């Protein structure tokens, strides 16, 4: 996505980026955390064996997401301050994120950013949003960053 702040993110990424968006507002939300980001990448990825080999699935996830979020007590960490879904802004976490996943790639000297990228960011650098929804989920959040890190050597 030539000089986009995009440029280097791979297609699977991007729909990934905008599946969050759509997830976040299903949801009735108005800004991308980092839950909902975990949303997109479940949605996106066609493994077979679910998210990242994992067999968690995206049906499950948003089950969980409601949960954790909006049947009790809101977020206080939630309370950042659009006229098309894709037009939905980003938090700061999920920003954070992003960055890391750029920064990975940079290291692995990787040419692109792809999904897997954006997922070892968000298991290493979010608010501990991530990490709530896989525990509902009974994952194991660190075998899931490997997991992604072993797709990424082919």
């Amino acid at each position: 996505l030539g000089s986009m702040v995009f440029e280097r993110f791979t297609e699977r990424a991007i729909r990934a980026i905008i599946f969050s968006q759509k997830e976040a507002k299903s949801l009735g939300k108005d800004m991308v955390y980092t839950q909902h980001l975990l949303l997109g990448l479940i949605a996106e990825d066609r493994d077979p064996q679910g998210f990242l080999g994992s067999g968690i699935t995206i049906d499950k996830a948003r089950e969980a997401v409601w949960s954790i979020w909006d049947e009790a007590n809101s977020d206080s960490k939630q309370e950042e301050a659009y006229s098309k879904s894709t037009d939905m802004p980003f938090s700061i976490s999920t920003k954070r994120v992003f960055e890391a996943a750029v920064e990975y790639s940079r290291t692995m000297d990787c040419q692109y950013i792809a999904p897997e990228h954006i997922a070892v960011g968000l298991f290493t650098v979010d608010d501990g949003s991530a990490g709530r929804v896989l525990k509902r989920l009974g994952a194991n959040m660190n075998l899931l960053t490997a997991a992604a890190l072993t797709r990424l050597k082919g």
